[PDB]
């Protein structure tokens, strides 16, 4: 059987409430060992090894606990055949994302989480944690970028996001659809991203002790500016616009955003709308304004690539084309 | 044989590209006139990314004091910001019957621009009796839509508003409607919001959670004085650390603060991971941040109480 | 403090793997004590691919028989023809009272069963007052779908129950249910189906369309005197020229024809590609293949003339 | 500008009504000239010949048009930059997925319709004609199978259907999403299909008059045995079953596909439920009665792929074979 790692950071997957059939209760309580034990069907499929690396809610994820992610899977890789995360769904699709294009181990990363607690009836937890590990250990996952594994779905790291605040089917690749679905402990592939991902990247995480600072700002009706210039104000590197319909900011956020971007701020354009891209060529002339267009890249998935892009570069034109590639 | 009359608001939008005028928009659908009596007023021609508390107001008064006056009313107006101002209208609009908002997602010089079609079907929706007494109405892609869910789910994709939670409440095909739905959520005449003397609207702003987020854009807002403070939450409407901490300080010093969230679909529930009774925090139900905004605004001009606003939040 | 009173009836499926018993379901979920006095009686023990009208002309006698003596009902049932089942009750149950259907996609053996928390959500649902008078209602994946518009939308997943034209009724979240909408297609005691005397139901059967299509299977349904044909024709209710033909001769020799579509969304309509006034067809709006048996088997109940099953058809 | 070619075969993509607000029309009436007329900008992107093949709705699509097309597309492969076929939509995910196993072009060849007549208030059709052209005419849609492209995506023909009867948004590739969206004449391609296509297959239909015989019976409560039988004293070569739930049948069904396959009839169980797979290692053993699993193909394209393997073999666990992989 092979050897899957199993790298805990806490979540709902590691809640527990007073009852199985109340609602109420608090994330990252229970450790990586009860996880596991909680499933001795996992002994039929992999060696399982649990480390605990942080136990927050993933509502409180930061740059260091991907920071410290990357590097561990990046040195623990020739240990182990593959890794499984236990994370909070909240912002998952956020740590998938940045380990996507920072892992340089070329074995299985597989996310996972659950929406329901673990003392809750019907609790999904451990049946997906027994599916990420069937994933984990399947020598065709490897290769497909890091992964996230959830209600027996194979979801590519960039296109995951969280569709529903309460439903256990709520990640959906939503864009380009899912790499493969989990049958009786068994993967049928169709899919793999093309974007380039892992080891394909230049994007180098080793020796950094901090990311570069990018904030996210909503545009609405009646949108204020001042959340915008509060991030100028403090120097951030770069700033996304969670823009309306196809990327489109109001007035005031856009005329703060293009006086930022001539000094030196990174500006990327996402969308608050949950589906399809954020395309050059519509009604902002990005390069006239020197911003980047965030294709089919969300906000806070926006804000993953741009921190990285800054720590390559602070050209917009060179911004945008990793846009295009990663 | 007597049609009715209909009154098209115009606003701007693709679908009006805002450069074109509304007697413009009406001539090029000749088979309106097969349907009803069409009478356009321009109100403002702006891009909908542009729209402010100053339209909503004119919108809500115009309709309000012109309801005896036509049979029906069609706002023209952008995709983008379209779910908002339906909203808005949904909630203070007390003429019962139907207000229909449309929109383009092509261009109306472009190949296949679903303009035309668009307006005629928004019209046909306009003069149909059974539209009456159901709330102010989106209608897109051959689907009438209840304002309150209907939301922009796509950037580009000319099916994109969809009522996401709770579905359509009507698919049109040959002119007419099969109404099988009808919002059971309080609106128009039914809800206590009366903006017909006011000029402006309480200052209500939108903070976005993620990994690291900071907390400058909410202490920008506190800092101005806002009245209430949106949260677009990651999942069921949580908070990040810095940023609860800014909101749980402004609600305990007057700031109304109303937890969403960012995922596009599903509630923000109470009595999940946030004690809101301890925090004299709202939760806002299936309304996404923007739609919780439009609500809060409201909620203020009639009180600053959290658990009346949570109310108010449960009945609209 | 009184608990409602809440009978569930059991059929078999996943949910009884059908082979436990259905005091063996109840004592499995001790939190139903909580909720609700829980009475369990074995209809029959069936997978529900299996179903057969003598089950439902059982189940909907035994819910008009027995109203007076509970105050709700959960019925537990295979999940492959589930959506066939509520459909029936919700056009001949008379009483007025909830009735819930429920089941489960994953054996009550197996990891994460959904089995349990599923029939825990369907009594809340049974034991709400809002549930009456909404139809009968199939609750699973914490959704209250009405029994006309649900149906299976995946092989698979937990999640696959969705009223995929109209949307659910209601959520459910700490044992609550938001509920912001109701059947408008007449239901229940609204309808004029009554069964209470019927040993056995019209015959209808299913034909599939496709390219190249047979006309056997049309042809076989013909020779056996069948009442009824529905088309599970192709995009909006078209037929494959053999099969058009071998339909048109049935429908002007007594026989039924209703068009519906394999498409999975979206009405079969009238004032299409076929003149069905000239064919005596009747199209089955947003009723897929074998929501459209069910009703047509009703409507052969009443009446055998084209004008007045389409007339059903559109009401129901 | 690429040379492009335009095989018609009809559907409401052809079709017209008497008046531009009122739904009904006839399906496959004016010339590929008229279509191609109607769209000037088609000038811009490429060279486009049309040929009129045949002129039906697609409810009357047949064996023979799919042998017609296969063979003229792999006859003139050397003489044209890539294909378009327009066609109706009622069963374009069919011959999508026939010329998908039969092509052995390696150039692009896109299939296209329209939910709306020519004549309709914002028809589709000619938009829908133009992406068509242009993804017919990128040199990046090469190698990924036949393509179906409408409402602004390109869509894989294995797993596009259509998933509503009016929607002009109607096609989907409901299990692994599409492989790129098109903006601005222009495409994003982030997925290609895993399963075998075109030039990776053997089905080779070059001197065939014919197809095996494959019908479709429908699944539900009370379902009668007398379609199957019918198939059977016909002697058909095939039959697929639109099963319930994970492809399971009525036991009266059930009983006449178990005795016809021991008499050599090939059994494919698949699902009337519209999306997800018909799996093995569920309620059916296929190996004991000799069926065969669908996996996710439904059973209009399960059919299709039962009539090609039948021209290869008669044998289920050959047949299962060949499912697993095409
Ligand atoms: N609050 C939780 C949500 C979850 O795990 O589902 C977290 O992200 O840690
Ligand atoms: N920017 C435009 C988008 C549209 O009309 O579709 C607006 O909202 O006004
Ligand atoms: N074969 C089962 C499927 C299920 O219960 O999920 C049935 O319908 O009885
Ligand atoms: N009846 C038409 C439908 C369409 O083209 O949309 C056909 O398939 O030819």
């Amino acid at each position: 059987l092979p050897n899957i790692t199993i790298l805990a950071t806490g979540g709902t997957i590691a809640g527990g409430g007073d009852s199985a059939t109340k609602s109420s209760y608090t994330v990252g309580k229970v450790g990586v060992e009860n996880l596991v034990n909680a499933v001795p069907q996992l002994k039929d499929i992999a060696n399982v090894k649990g480390e605990q690396v942080v136990n927050i809610g993933s509502q409180d994820m930061n740059d260091n606990v991907w920071l410290t992610l990357a590097k561990k899977i990046n040195t623990d890789c020739d240990k182990t055949d593959g890794f499984v995360i236990t994370h909070g769904t909240d912002t998952m699709e956020e740590t998938a994302y940045f380990l996507d294009l920072t892992v340089k181990c070329d074995k299985p990363v597989v996310m996972v989480g659950a929406m329901r607690p673990s003392t809750s009836m019907s609790a999904d937890g451990p049946f997906n944690l027994y599916n990420a590990v069937v994933t984990a250990a399947d020598k065709a996952s490897a290769n497909r970028g890091v992964l996230v594994v959830m209600n027996d779905t194979v979801l590519d790291g960039r296109d995951v996001t969280k569709t529903n605040t309460t439903d256990v089917a709520t990640f959906k690749s939503v864009n380009y659809g899912p790499l493969g679905y989990i049958h009786n402990g068994k993967i049928d592939y169709q899919r793999t991203p093309a974007r380039k991902h892992t080891s394909d990247t230049p994007f180098d995480v080793s020796k950094l002790n901090e990311l570069p600072k990018v904030g996210i700002v909503y545009n609405y009706a009646n949108a204020s500016d001042l959340p915008a210039k509060a991030l100028v104000d403090a120097g951030y590197d770069g700033i996304v616009s969670a823009g309306v319909g196809n990327g489109n900011l109001y007035k005031s956020v856009f005329d703060t955003l293009a006086t930022a971007a001539k000094t030196g701020t990174a500006v990327v354009r996402s969308s608050r709308v949950p589906t399809g891209a954020t395309t050059q060529d519509a009604e902002v002339d990005d390069a006239k304004y020197g911003f980047v267009a965030s294709g089919t890249l969300n906000p806070q998935k926006a804000r993953v690539l741009l921190q990285l892009a800054l720590t390559q570069t602070k050209d917009p034109q060179q911004i945008q084309q990793i846009f295009n590639q990663y």
